[PDB]
């Protein structure tokens, strides 16, 4: 039995899984089947500050060389007709409250895909709501106090987590995309769950950012790039500054980037040690997104139409049950 349900549970996947099926119940709409909800990778990693910051900064003795962090795997799956369909799927960065400053008590999510084919059409949107509110809501009870999505769409004819999607599944622009996190994240407002959420801009205005070393500094996140871009430029120049060229980049893209603030105020100054009850889960396929896309990319494991999806997840499920 090579069954989503049959994979091994967390105290995370459970959390999420309930959130969709109590959702759908309470819809009750004859189309749609139960989600199954599971994560299949977490281990710990540290994201190493780059050449540039670290001469500046880290050489200094002003920043951590690098930063800890748990990252995880974890995939939702619909029965339609008879048989499970990957539909979504995400991978997170998890900085604790053992990490130094700037990142302590952050999630990040580094990559997250979908396939359309969630039955009813007319209910897609709201569930993927659950699962990302769900997801923000776990991480808060836990006691992470912010959460960071880069809303951007893939390149040109490009694949994040599942390989080949439907032609019919448009990759949406950048403004769709920008405007559908910030209903999800006004919907989390309306929930209780986020306290509020603002544009990078905005957050480190408030924040009253003068260094380059107090931003979030995430595992393949676009501003460790940019820092490196800029530091390269500064220090191209000769005369016969970094943190005014960042709040001008940080303008220009803020729209980009959200900053969700999950615990507010005196209630994130008091906090205790964040303690993940779920144990590492080691698994090669799902380190990263890269594995799973070859390994679909080989054995021509496609999501172009709903048909080729559900094969395409029966062997994902036979290759994850093997370990
Ligand atoms: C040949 N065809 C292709 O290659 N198709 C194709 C289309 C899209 C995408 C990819 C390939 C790769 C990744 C992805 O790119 C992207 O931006 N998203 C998010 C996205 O599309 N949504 C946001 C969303 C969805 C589900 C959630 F749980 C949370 C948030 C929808 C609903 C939106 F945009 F409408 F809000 C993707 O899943
Ligand atoms: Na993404």
């Amino acid at each position: 039995k090579f069954s989503a349900k049959r994979l091994p549970s967390t105290r995370l996947g459970t959390f999420l899984e309930n959130r969709v099926n109590d959702f759908l119940r309470r819809q009750n709409h004859p189309e749609s089947g139960e989600v199954t909800v599971r994560v299949v990778h977490a281990s710990d990693k540290t994201v190493e500050v780059k050449p540039g910051m670290k001469a500046r900064f880290v050489d200094s003795g002003e920043m951590a060389e690098s930063f800890p962090y748990r990252t995880k795997a974890l995939f939702a799956f619909e029965e339609i007709d008879g048989v499970d369909l990957c539909f979504f799927g995400m991978h997170v960065q998890e900085y604790g409250s053992d990490c130094p400053p700037p990142n302590q008590r952050r999630v990040y999510i580094s990559y997250l895909d979908s396939v359309h084919f969630f039955r009813p059409k007319c209910l897609r949107t709201a569930v993927y709501h659950e699962i990302l509110i769900g997801y923000l809501e776990y991480v808060k009870k836990l006691g992470y106090t912010t959460g960071h999505i880069w809303a951007c769409p893939p390149s040109e004819g490009d694949d994040y987590i599942f390989h080949c999607h439907p032609p019919d599944q448009k990759i949406p622009k950048p403004k769709r995309l920008q405007e559908w996190y910030k209903k999800m994240l006004d919907k989390a407002v309306s929930e209780r769950i986020v306290h509020d959420y603002k544009d990078i801009f905005k957050q480190a205005t408030e924040d009253r950012l003068t260094s380059a070393k107090e931003l979030p500094y995430f595992e393949g996140d676009f501003w460790p790039n940019v820092l490196e871009e800029s530091i390269k430029e500064l220090e191209q120049k000769t005369s016969k500054d970094l943190s005014q060229k960042l709040y001008a980049t940080m303008e220009k893209h803020k729209e980009v980037f959200f900053v969700i603030r999950l615990i507010a105020g005196p209630a994130a100054n008091s906090l205790p040690p964040i303690v993940d009850p779920d144990p590492l889960i080691p698994c090669d396929l799902m380190d990263g997104r890269d594995a799973f896309l070859t390994l679909a990319r080989d054995r021509h494991l496609e999501f172009s139409s709903l048909r080729r999806a559900q094969w395409s997840t029966g062997c994902m499920l036979v290759e994850l049950h093997t370990q």
